Protein backbone atom coordinates (compact mmCIF):
# COMPACT_ATOMS: atom_id res chain seq x y z
CA UNK A 1 0.00 0.00 0.00
CA UNK A 2 2.21 3.33 -0.98
CA UNK A 3 -0.02 5.04 1.57
CA UNK A 4 1.15 2.32 4.47
CA UNK A 5 4.52 3.10 2.91
CA UNK A 6 5.35 6.46 3.25
CA UNK A 7 4.79 5.96 7.04
CA UNK A 8 6.56 3.08 7.24
CA UNK A 9 9.40 5.13 5.93
CA UNK A 10 9.30 7.96 8.46
CA UNK A 11 9.56 5.78 11.33
CA UNK A 12 11.32 2.43 10.97
CA UNK A 13 14.62 3.40 12.90
CA UNK A 14 15.33 5.01 15.75
CA UNK A 15 13.60 8.97 15.40
CA UNK A 16 15.01 11.91 17.42
CA UNK A 17 12.77 13.54 19.58
CA UNK A 18 12.33 17.65 20.28
CA UNK A 19 9.16 19.01 22.78
CA UNK A 20 8.89 22.65 23.52
CA UNK A 21 6.19 23.56 26.48
CA UNK A 22 4.84 27.06 27.16
CA UNK A 23 2.81 26.95 30.39
CA UNK A 24 0.31 29.15 32.26
CA UNK A 25 -1.39 27.80 35.22
CA UNK A 26 -3.51 30.17 37.48
CA UNK A 27 -1.07 32.66 36.20
CA UNK A 28 2.22 30.25 37.25
CA UNK A 29 3.79 30.68 33.87
CA UNK A 30 6.47 28.42 32.88
CA UNK A 31 8.53 26.22 30.06
CA UNK A 32 9.77 22.78 29.36
CA UNK A 33 12.08 21.44 26.93
CA UNK A 34 12.30 18.07 26.23
CA UNK A 35 14.96 15.76 24.20
CA UNK A 36 15.06 11.80 23.16
CA UNK A 37 14.44 9.60 20.95
CA UNK A 38 11.34 6.90 19.39
CA UNK A 39 11.47 3.95 17.82
CA UNK A 40 8.13 2.84 16.74
CA UNK A 41 9.34 -0.27 15.66
CA UNK A 42 9.12 -1.14 19.49
CA UNK A 43 6.49 1.23 20.67
CA UNK A 44 9.44 2.85 22.51
CA UNK A 45 9.88 6.14 23.75
CA UNK A 46 12.19 7.37 25.80
CA UNK A 47 12.90 11.37 26.81
CA UNK A 48 13.89 14.09 29.18
CA UNK A 49 12.24 17.16 30.04
CA UNK A 50 13.62 20.15 31.52
CA UNK A 51 12.32 23.34 33.33
CA UNK A 52 14.18 25.92 32.07
CA UNK A 53 11.90 28.83 33.71
CA UNK A 54 13.05 26.79 37.09
CA UNK A 55 10.81 25.34 39.29
CA UNK A 56 7.63 23.20 37.81
CA UNK A 57 4.39 25.29 39.41
CA UNK A 58 2.75 21.99 38.91
CA UNK A 59 3.37 17.82 39.42
CA UNK A 60 5.38 16.35 36.55
CA UNK A 61 3.31 13.57 36.82
CA UNK A 62 0.25 15.55 35.16
CA UNK A 63 2.37 17.01 32.14
CA UNK A 64 2.96 13.24 30.89
CA UNK A 65 -0.11 13.01 28.47
CA UNK A 66 0.55 16.31 27.50
CA UNK A 67 4.30 15.62 26.80
CA UNK A 68 3.81 11.48 20.75
CA UNK A 69 1.31 8.81 19.13
CA UNK A 70 3.08 8.52 16.20
CA UNK A 71 5.34 5.85 17.96
CA UNK A 72 3.15 3.81 18.71
CA UNK A 73 3.68 0.36 17.26
CA UNK A 74 0.71 -0.83 15.17
CA UNK A 75 0.74 -4.55 14.49
CA UNK A 76 1.12 -5.70 10.71
CA UNK A 77 -2.75 -6.47 10.96
CA UNK A 78 -3.65 -3.09 11.94
CA UNK A 79 -1.59 -0.83 10.01
CA UNK A 80 -4.30 0.61 7.79
CA UNK A 81 -5.62 2.30 11.29
CA UNK A 82 -2.56 4.01 12.46
CA UNK A 83 -3.76 7.45 11.96
CA UNK A 84 -0.67 9.20 13.46
CA UNK A 85 1.75 8.11 11.08
CA UNK A 86 -0.36 8.76 7.85
CA UNK A 87 -0.51 12.51 8.73
CA UNK A 88 3.59 12.88 8.61
CA UNK A 89 5.76 14.76 7.61
CA UNK A 90 2.75 17.75 7.53
CA UNK A 91 1.63 16.68 11.31
CA UNK A 92 -0.64 16.92 12.88
CA UNK A 93 -2.35 19.11 15.69
CA UNK A 94 -3.26 17.77 19.14
CA UNK A 95 -5.68 19.65 21.37
CA UNK A 96 -6.99 18.57 24.57
CA UNK A 97 -9.26 19.72 27.70
CA UNK A 98 -8.29 17.71 30.96
CA UNK A 99 -10.23 18.21 33.78
CA UNK A 100 -8.83 17.27 37.56
CA UNK A 101 -11.79 16.01 38.82
CA UNK A 102 -12.32 18.90 41.99
CA UNK A 103 -9.86 21.04 40.78
CA UNK A 104 -8.84 22.90 37.66
CA UNK A 105 -8.49 22.35 33.99
CA UNK A 106 -5.73 22.28 31.73
CA UNK A 107 -6.26 22.94 28.13
CA UNK A 108 -3.57 22.11 25.72
CA UNK A 109 -2.94 22.88 21.61
CA UNK A 110 -0.04 20.86 20.27
CA UNK A 111 1.23 20.70 16.91
CA UNK A 112 3.46 17.35 16.03
CA UNK A 113 5.47 17.04 12.73
CA UNK A 114 8.69 16.58 11.58
CA UNK A 115 11.48 19.43 11.13
CA UNK A 116 14.28 17.66 8.73
CA UNK A 117 14.67 14.32 10.73
CA UNK A 118 13.74 15.49 14.21
CA UNK A 119 10.24 15.06 15.11
CA UNK A 120 8.69 17.95 17.09
CA UNK A 121 5.96 18.41 19.66
CA UNK A 122 5.28 22.01 20.20
CA UNK A 123 2.81 23.09 22.80
CA UNK A 124 0.90 26.13 24.64
CA UNK A 125 -1.04 24.99 27.84
CA UNK A 126 -3.28 26.75 29.96
CA UNK A 127 -4.58 25.90 33.30
CA UNK A 128 -7.42 27.64 35.14
CA UNK A 129 -9.67 27.28 38.16
CA UNK A 130 -6.72 25.19 40.24
CA UNK A 131 -7.37 25.58 44.27
CA UNK A 132 -3.84 27.03 45.28
CA UNK A 133 -3.88 24.21 48.07
CA UNK A 134 -5.17 21.70 46.04
CA UNK A 135 -3.37 17.96 44.52
CA UNK A 136 -2.18 20.50 41.36
CA UNK A 137 -0.69 23.65 42.64
CA UNK A 138 -0.16 22.22 46.33
CA UNK A 139 1.95 19.03 44.90
CA UNK A 140 0.38 16.49 46.41
CA UNK A 141 0.74 13.77 43.46
CA UNK A 142 2.96 10.94 43.77
CA UNK A 143 5.89 10.81 41.51
CA UNK A 144 4.78 7.33 39.43
CA UNK A 145 2.34 6.92 37.00
CA UNK A 146 -0.34 4.02 36.15
CA UNK A 147 -1.20 1.67 32.57
CA UNK A 148 -3.73 2.87 30.78
CA UNK A 149 -5.53 1.89 27.45
CA UNK A 150 -6.50 5.03 25.60
CA UNK A 151 -10.03 4.73 22.83
CA UNK A 152 -9.27 6.01 19.55
CA UNK A 153 -12.32 6.94 17.00
CA UNK A 154 -12.72 8.34 14.14
CA UNK A 155 -13.99 12.11 13.84
CA UNK A 156 -15.22 12.14 10.23
CA UNK A 157 -16.60 15.01 10.08
CA UNK A 158 -13.14 16.94 10.66
CA UNK A 159 -10.87 14.41 8.80
CA UNK A 160 -9.23 13.15 12.23
CA UNK A 161 -9.71 11.11 15.53
CA UNK A 162 -11.25 11.91 19.04
CA UNK A 163 -10.08 9.75 21.86
CA UNK A 164 -11.52 9.88 25.52
CA UNK A 165 -9.93 8.59 28.58
CA UNK A 166 -9.54 8.78 32.42
CA UNK A 167 -5.80 9.09 34.27
CA UNK A 168 -5.84 8.41 38.55
CA UNK A 169 -2.95 9.68 39.30
CA UNK A 170 -1.99 8.77 43.02
CA UNK A 171 -1.98 11.31 45.13
CA UNK A 172 0.85 11.00 48.94
CA UNK A 173 -2.38 10.12 51.19
CA UNK A 174 -3.40 6.75 49.61
CA UNK A 175 -5.82 8.09 47.31
CA UNK A 176 -5.98 9.38 43.62
CA UNK A 177 -6.99 12.40 42.07
CA UNK A 178 -8.78 12.05 38.43
CA UNK A 179 -7.82 13.33 35.05
CA UNK A 180 -10.76 12.95 32.71
CA UNK A 181 -9.16 13.68 28.98
CA UNK A 182 -10.84 14.59 26.10
CA UNK A 183 -8.52 15.01 22.66
CA UNK A 184 -8.89 15.85 19.12
CA UNK A 185 -6.40 15.43 16.39
CA UNK A 186 -6.50 16.96 13.11
CA UNK A 187 -4.13 16.66 10.49
CA UNK A 188 -2.17 19.71 9.31
CA UNK A 189 -1.86 18.76 5.62
CA UNK A 190 -4.67 18.80 2.98
CA UNK A 191 -3.69 15.22 1.58
CA UNK A 192 -5.22 12.05 2.73
CA UNK A 193 -5.00 10.68 5.79
CA UNK A 194 -5.98 6.70 7.79
CA UNK A 195 -9.24 7.48 9.26
CA UNK A 196 -8.83 4.49 11.84
CA UNK A 197 -11.93 2.10 12.67
CA UNK A 198 -12.43 1.51 16.74
CA UNK A 199 -9.21 0.44 18.10
CA UNK A 200 -6.84 1.55 21.74
CA UNK A 201 -3.60 2.50 22.48
CA UNK A 202 -1.91 0.15 25.76
CA UNK A 203 0.29 2.48 27.58
CA UNK A 204 3.19 2.23 30.11
CA UNK A 205 4.28 4.78 31.89
CA UNK A 206 7.95 5.04 34.05
CA UNK A 207 8.64 8.03 35.28
CA UNK A 208 12.25 8.91 36.80
CA UNK A 209 15.18 11.01 37.75
CA UNK A 210 18.93 12.12 36.23
CA UNK A 211 21.17 11.53 39.11
CA UNK A 212 23.65 14.15 37.60
CA UNK A 213 20.43 16.72 37.09
CA UNK A 214 20.14 19.58 39.34
CA UNK A 215 17.52 21.18 37.35
CA UNK A 216 13.59 20.68 37.81
CA UNK A 217 13.31 17.39 35.46
CA UNK A 218 11.13 14.70 34.47
CA UNK A 219 12.70 11.32 32.62
CA UNK A 220 9.96 9.49 30.89
CA UNK A 221 10.01 5.94 29.19
CA UNK A 222 6.62 4.97 27.21
CA UNK A 223 5.54 1.44 25.63
CA UNK A 224 2.93 1.86 23.10
CA UNK A 225 0.89 -1.02 21.47
CA UNK A 226 -1.91 -0.42 19.06
CA UNK A 227 -4.59 -3.13 19.77
CA UNK A 228 -8.42 -3.99 19.97
CA UNK A 229 -8.80 -4.97 16.03
CA UNK A 230 -8.43 -8.45 15.82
Amino acid sequence: DPMVSKGEELFTGVVPILVELDGDVNGHKFSVSGEGEGDATYGKLTLKFICTTGKLPVPWPTLVTTFLMCFARYPDHMKQHDFFKSAMPEGYVQERTIFFKDDGNYKTRAEVKFEGDTLVNRIELKGIDFKEDGNILGHKLEYNYNSHNVYIMADKQKNGIKVNFKIRHNIEDGSVQLADHYQQNTPIGDGPVLLPDNHYLSYQSALSKDPNEKRDHMVLLEFVTAAGIT
